[PDB]
């Protein structure tokens, strides 16, 4: 179904630009469909067929885009071997998926019994296999991975029909047209790339710009302007990087960015105001998940500090209240007819997450007077603060910016309860006095009515992008029934 929809678009504008890479390469819609059809031809030539699973160990390239579409066209299913997978995690990922082959384009050590590796470029046959009339695949076409757990990530599978419907709904709500140019600086291994940029552009007849996820933010900022991008999605940390790179300099030319989307983590009022002042854009808040697709956003071209989102037209939302005291504050529960098919081989996770027709996000949202919803963070991160429930990322940003710490991680002190007690792990700035740390910390905590148990340490587990790994911090210092660790 995905190939078909792509082919219809290509037929109307065969010679229109479809994909541009930051470093020069390009393809029209007709050229891209030819590459897909030639990649289908080579995949068939290598014994791949419907139902097979194709693991991918690949950098961002037009060829990787064609491979995804070729897989979908022949009724195969692709799965990324995430770049942070080491040899052991590759073995595990292979045990869970059982792929027919690993398509590779860079040196990498695979485990001993791995499926055969095939170099990406050699899958492009010289002679294209035209898609035959009467061929359509509506079922599974991809396995994807969760993120942010200390465990091996959970496998998610999507059907083509549900994905295509979900993307068309978002594209309608969001106002995407063929005029748009999507700037994608994430690895194609993740839905942040493939959903918000690749299929968003191609199912629209728009243009996709493939950038290097490893490029420094100054480089990406020049490229966002040069390539005239109108739409992109990035994490808060990515916008903070952009801002820092541009702060104090004459503003970049981001005038074409009518859809600068941000989601995936806490986006503060200060981040949004910063982006306006430094980058001269109004960041548009979005919200979703690889499990669900896109659920909410705020496409208004205003500074969105202190403003929430609304459901994507066709998505249902309710709050499961944390307490009958505050109905406007609860776990966010979502309703859709076109989500993923859930988790592979994880019965506990599916049971807690897919409860019938409903999708339980495990995130805390709040309604505001204006009827919008602000997603505040994980339910497991709620603190009972002055002024209502407060989510730890909020306190983390406050402490980090106002106190002489190199980093901080705030967690609720006790696993099961909603308390004003915070477990506060501080990495002290060794250059600054300790009394200055505790005065500054006391101020933040008192601003929120919080009680804290403080753990000073420079032995912080970090994520690969340098943030505290709060799950590992909790497993070490969380309190028990008999007292503090």
């Amino acid at each position: 179904m995905l190939y078909e929809a792509l082919r219809d678009i290509a037929a109307r504008r065969p010679d229109a630009r479809a994909v541009t890479t930051a470093d020069g390469a390009s393809a029209s819609y007709a050229e891209l469909l030819d590459l897909i059809d030639r990649t289908a031809a080579g995949l068939r030539g290598h014994g791949v067929g419907a139902g097979d699973v194709i693991a991918c160990s690949l950098r961002n390239s037009i060829r990787y885009v064609a491979l995804i579409l070729a897989a979908a066209r022949i009724g195969a299913r692709y799965v990324p071997l995430m770049s942070n997978f080491d040899r052991a995690d590759i073995a595990t990922a292979l045990r869970l998926t059982g792929p027919r082959m690993i398509v590779t384009d860079h040196q990498r050590e695979f485990p001993d019994q791995a499926p055969p590796r095939v170099r990406l470029e050699t899958l492009e046959a010289a002679t294209a296999s035209p898609r035959e009339a009467g061929e359509r695949y509506d079922g599974l076409f991809r396995s994807l991975w969760t993120s942010g757990s200390t465990g091996f990530p959970k496998q998610m599978v999507w059907r083509q029909d549900r994905f295509l419907r979900e993307r068309r709904r978002w594209l309608a709500d969001t106002g995407i047209t063929a005029d748009d140019v999507f700037f994608c600086r994430h690895t194609l291994d993740v839905a942040h790339a493939t959903d918000l940029h690749v299929f968003a552009a191609l199912l629209s007849g728009a243009e996709l710009v493939l950038a290097d996820p490893d490029a420094a933010p100054d480089v990406l900022l020049r490229q966002i302007a040069e390539r005239r991008a109108t739409a992109m999605s990035a994490l808060p940390r990515h916008y903070e990087e952009y801002v820092r790179a541009a702060a104090g300099r004459p503003a970049p030319d981001l005038s074409r960015l009518r859809r600068p989307l941000c989601g995936g983590a806490y986006v503060s009022a200060a981040q949004l105001t910063d982006a306006a002042e430094v980058l001269g854009i109004h960041i548009r808040q979005i919200y979703g998940s690889t499990e669900f697709g896109l659920a909410m956003g705020n496409m208004s071209d205003v500074l969105q500090a202190g403003v929430g989102m609304v459901p994507v037209e066709g998505v249902g939302v309710r709050l499961e209240p944390l307490a009958a005291d505050r109905p406007d504050l609860g776990e966010l529960v979502l309703i859709s007819d076109c989500t993923s098919e859930g988790y592979v081989g994880s019965d506990e996770a599916n049971a807690r997450t897919f409860r019938g027709e409903e999708f339980w996000t495990g995130d805390v949202a709040q309604r505001g007077p204006d009827g919008t919803l602000r997603v505040l963070g994980r339910v497991t991160e709620t603190l009972a603060a002055a002024g209502g429930p407060l989510l730890a990322p909020v306190l983390d940003e406050e402490i980090a910016a106002g106190c002489p710490v190199l980093e901080t991680a705030a967690l609720p002190a006790h696993p099961d309860r909603y308390s004003d007690e915070v477990l506060l792990v501080l990495h002290p700035d060794p250059d600054r006095p300790e009394q200055e740390l505790r005065k500054a910390v006391a101020e933040v905590l008192d601003r929120h009515g919080l009680r804290a148990s403080i753990r000073l340490t420079d032995d912080i587990p970090h994520t690969p992008v340098g943030k505290p790994d709060k799950p590992a911090l909790r497993r070490r210092w969380e309190s028990g029934a008999l007292g503090p660790v």
